DNA sequence: GAGCGATACCGTG
DNA sequence: ATCACGGTATCGCTC
């Protein structure tokens, strides 16, 4: 099959550079406050001015400023990216019946039975870069190749505002030449759970036995790495179906006081809610950060449709039981509601 | 031996 | 020192 898909160059940042164009050419940090401390939160994603410089996606807010203190410094507005991107996406459908959302900013298409070979695909990727240039004014990258991993490699190889192919001669070059930890999925976790075990190109997982391989990553990943290193890879483009929904918000200051984390809690939930629309769960999830940055959830299934109330009264009773079961204060906490009818 | 909610880990955006 | 999603590993229960 023919796979092309679609990122967003710098998404946040060059929707607020769409909109307000006096923008371009200067860095933008698109950022996300949280309201302990002036300046404190974290950065959700800054344009290439600003990426020249190591402000990237995940960096404390304050350390961007200290780098580039006169730059552009807005609050993410992902309601209106949101916005943009649904539109940019209803265009993409024009392309393909197959299409499967990957996220704010990702799109797969199977054009299999559009194109023929990659030279009609890589013209059927110029086409829709012009449209969504034309309708939005966006400019985006585009990867083409066999499957879904390798048509996201080639966008990564060739981003921002791009276009490549990666054919099948390149695909067996790649799985020798290229380096695993570029691969999808593999995190800097794995990559060092690999280089520990020797594997640096993804051809080495089929010379180590499986059993090593998978008690060292898992069953799943380790039979996703093989399968990509014998080019037996094919995952078919399937309609995404969001599973869950949730909010977390961080308090002015850490706590265990029940009372002092229920209005948090009770926002989180308030703002979950709307964010649900027709959706009804049937479990839901509480969620808090420790002072020590880690992530410990309480949850219950419900045999029906969790109401709003019925969500205010078992939340602070999951909460109690994430206060009693542990004893580190909490940064900030939320809730996932999932399992929809 | 292996199928099911709770929960954690891990990846990416 | 953000928030969001969602895949997979692990346990204990259960058949
Ligand atoms: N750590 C993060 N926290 C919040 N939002 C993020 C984070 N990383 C990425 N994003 C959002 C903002 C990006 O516009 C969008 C797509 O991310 P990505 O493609 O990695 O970067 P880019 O489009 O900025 O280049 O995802
Ligand atoms: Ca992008």
């Amino acid at each position: 099959m023919i796979v092309l898909f679609v990122d967003f160059d710098y998404f946040y940042a060059q929707v607020e550079e769409v909109l307000n164009p006096s923008l371009k050419g200067k860095p933008v940090v698109v950022c996300v406050f949280s309201g302990r401390f002036e300046d404190s939160g974290a950065v959700a994603t800054a344009n290439y001015e600003a990426r020249k410089f190591g402000v990237k996606a995940g960096i404390p807010i304050v350390e961007a400023k200290k780098i580039l203190p006169n730059a552009v410094y807005l609050p993410m507005r992902k309601e209106v990216y949101q916005q943009v991107s649904s539109r940019i996406m209803n265009l993409l459908r024009e392309y393909s019946e197959k299409i499967e959302i990957a996220s704010i900013d990702e799109a797969y298409l199977d054009i299999s039975d559009k194109v023929r070979d990659y030279r009609e695909a890589y013209n059927l990727g110029l086409e829709i870069k012009n449209k969504i240039l034309e309708k939005e004014k966006i400019t985006v990258t585009v990867g083409i190749s066999k499957n879904k991993v390798f048509a996201k490699i080639a966008a990564d190889m060739a981003k921002p505002n791009g276009i490549k192919v990666i054919d099948d001669e390149e695909v067996k070059r790649l799985i020798r030449e290229l380096d695993i930890a570029d691969v999808p999925g593999i995190g800097n976790i794995t990559a060092e759970k690999l280089k520990k075990l020797g594997i640096n190109k993804l051809v080495d997982t089929l010379s180590i036995e499986f059993d090593k391989l998978k008690g060292m990553i898992g069953e799943a990943k380790a039979k996703y790495l093989i399968s990509l290193a014998r080019d037996e890879y094919n995952e078919p483009i399937r309609t995404r179906v969001r599973k869950s929904i949730g909010r977390i918000v961080t308090m002015k200051r850490n706590s265990r006081n029940l009372e002092e984390i229920k209005p948090y809690l009770f926002r989180a939930i308030e703002e979950s809610y709307y964010k649900l629309d027709k959706r009804i769960p049937k479990a839901i999830h509480v969620v808090a950060v420790t002072e020590d940055l880690d992530i410990v959830s309480r949850g219950r299934t419900f045999p029906h449709g969790i109401s709003k109330e019925t969500a205010y009264s078992e939340s602070v009773k999951l909460l109690q039981k994430i206060l009693e079961e542990d004893e580190r204060k909490i940064r900030a906490i939320g809730v996932r509601f999932s399992k929809f009818i």
